[PDB]
């Protein structure tokens, strides 16, 4: 089935999650209700405010700040990488984070940035191997 | 870990999915960036434009209506049972469908109104057995 007994007294969808996931990430690649630009340096990356704060400790802070909540264009660091923000934008709709040897640096930098601890340690284990 | 090799050339994370799911029923219970109000009879029901998109054809239809995409306030049939509506809205934010023998006709009314159709054929599935 597409469905089991759960621990508790429920029925529960096995790829309910990964399915709102991938129709989410639709939605971005069809520019449909996407509600902020996050700019970095030259290049833009329009998004979904509720998918940034679910992922990223940084982007919940600045959209549950009374002030910033309505803001339509955020700003980052000029210094971070648009790379290893591309890639981290990707994981958090797709959950795959395309880590390679000369992006690592930049991914997990970015991914400190924007308080993202499963990616930050995942990077740190790849560069203790790596070593 | 909390990581496997993917079948492409790419790093994935198990639980990623799931735990956006998590963070986005957070952001509703706590009212945070929720952008729509569904009236079922003289009930009201807040939630993310984007999650009932995501999980529902007709959500999906009404908000890429150039019309109807910027509303604030949806009025669904007032036939509709509102805890059938409020137990499908609770299945879209956490994969767990609370389905019971009281409720399983109003539930099934209400995700063929919704275009569900995992939720629809579950719901036919436990009906031919339960007969
Ligand atoms: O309800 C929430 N928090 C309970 C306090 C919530 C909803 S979305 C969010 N995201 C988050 C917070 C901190 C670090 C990293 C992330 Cl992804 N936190
Ligand atoms: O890109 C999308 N569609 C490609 C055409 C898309 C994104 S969210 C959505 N939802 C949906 C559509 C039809 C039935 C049921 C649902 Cl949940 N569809
Ligand atoms: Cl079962
Ligand atoms: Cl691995």
């Amino acid at each position: 089935n597409l469905y089991f007994q759960g621990a508790d007294s429920c029925i529960q969808f096995t790829r309910h999650a990964s399915d709102v996931l991938l129709n989410l990430n639709r939605l971005r690649s069809r520019d449909i209700l996407t509600d902020v630009v996050i700019v970095v340096s030259r290049e833009q990356f329009r998004a979904h405010k509720t998918v940034l704060m679910a992922c990223s400790g940084l982007f919940y802070s600045i959209f549950t700040d009374q002030l910033k909540c309505n803001l339509s264009v955020i700003n980052l660091d000029p210094e971070i990488n648009p790379e290893g923000f591309c890639i981290l934008l990707d994981f958090m709709y797709t959950s795959r984070l395309n880590l390679r040897e000369g992006n690592i640096m930049a991914v997990m930098a970015t991914a400190m940035y924007l308080q993202m601890e499963h990616v930050v340690d995942t990077c740190r284990k790849f560069i203790k191997a790596s070593e």
